[PDB]
Parts: structure tokens; C-alpha cells; sequence
């Protein structure tokens, strides 16, 4: 099982979220609610700047202990529907340097981009993720809750920082957020 323990590390790495309803985040639940294939802005916040060659990895895992060892991937239907391999749940949009990776021993998927510092006028770096299957899809997540783990890594894959958030991919994110909060 991939690690999910929060580790702010030497650079004081944490996550922030931009309300878009296509994407909305509940701090109380540490849970993002989003629509299929739509923009999910995830912000990287650091106290100090990580150095040359730093990478940002995203990986989905099942939250439930009974499915923890199972690989999260798209359902056959959504796989069937030229950068992201069709099996990958998580894509990155708006970035020319996206790497799609598959672990040789675990078969787990991840998507990696280089760390870039914040743009002018911003105090954070925003990455636009897309989730390519609904939480409810049979033969995929099948209503099993997932966690996205965001890892800051050096060029050799060593850990610099780790954060995570739950995700629900659904038709009406604002409504589902309200229900789970209340
Ligand atoms: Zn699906």
C-alpha cells in the first residue's frame, strides 16, 4: 500500500483548493467533489522553494482497508471512450510536460509534472487535474471512496513532502458536498 501520511517536510508543503459547480472542496471533510473530466485546481503551497529537478506526483488509492491493495483505474466503459493512457483515472491539463507512469511491480498509475514556482501575483502553484471516471462506475471504483496522494519528490523519486485528499467524482458536486457536510 502506498503511503498516505501527511508530511510537510523541509519545504513546508501543503495543499490548497480553488472552488470552480464543477469542483468544490470541503476542508472539514478534506474532500474534493468534482465532475467527470472537468478542471480540478489543486494548489501547492510551500514555505520555501524546492530546488532543481523537483517533481509532483499524483496517485489515487482506495480509502477502504478492504480494497487498499487494489489498483484504482478507469472502468472498461470509460477506457473505451493521445497523452494519458486510457486506463489512467487522473490526467493533467494545461501542461506540456506531463508524464504518465505505471509501477512495474504494483501496476499502480501515477501522473507527474515538474514542480514550478507560483506565477506572478500568486502565492501558490496550481495544477489542473481531471478525473476520468465517476465514483459510481461499475467495473471501476463502483462507489468505493478514493484518496488522491500528492507527493513532492526529487529527481530520483525520494520523498520531499506528501499530502492527500479524498475525492468524489459525481454529477452534482455542490449538492453532494452539502449532504455529506450536513
Ligand atoms: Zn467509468
Amino acid at each position: 500500500v502506498p503511503s498516505q501520511k501527511t508530511y510537510q517536510g523541509s519545504y513546508g508543503f501543503r495543499l490548497g483548493f480553488l472552488h470552480s459547480v464543477t469542483c468544490t472542496y470541503s476542508p472539514a471533510l478534506n474532500k474534493m467533489f468534482c465532475q467527470l473530466a472537468k478542471t480540478c485546481p489543486v494548489q501547492l503551497w510551500v514555505d520555501s522553494t524546492p530546488p532543481p529537478g523537483t517533481r509532483v506526483r499524483a496517485m489515487a488509492i482506495y480509502k477502504q482497508s478492504q480494497r487498499m491493495t487494489e489498483v484504482v483505474r478507469r472502468c472498461p466503459h470509460h477506457e473505451r471512450c493521445g497523452l494519458a493512457p486510457p486506463q489512467h483515472l487522473i490526467r493533467v491539463e494545461g501542461n506540456l510536460r506531463v508524464e504518465y507512469l505505471d509501477d512495474r511491480n504494483t501496476f499502480r498509475h501515477s501522473v507527474v509534472v515538474p514542480y514550478e514556482p507560483p506565477e506572478v501575483g500568486s502565492d501558490c502553484t496550481t495544477i489542473h487535474y481531471n478525473y476520468m471516471c465517476n465514483s459510481s462506475c461499475m467495473g471501476g471504483m463502483n462507489r468505493s471512496p478514493i484518496l488522491t496522494i500528492i507527493t513532492l519528490e526529487d529527481s530520483s523519486g525520494n520523498l520531499l513532502g506528501r499530502n492527500s485528499f479524498e475525492v468524489r467524482v459525481c454529477a452534482c458536486p455542490g449538492r453532494d458536498r452539502r449532504t455529506e457536510e450536513e
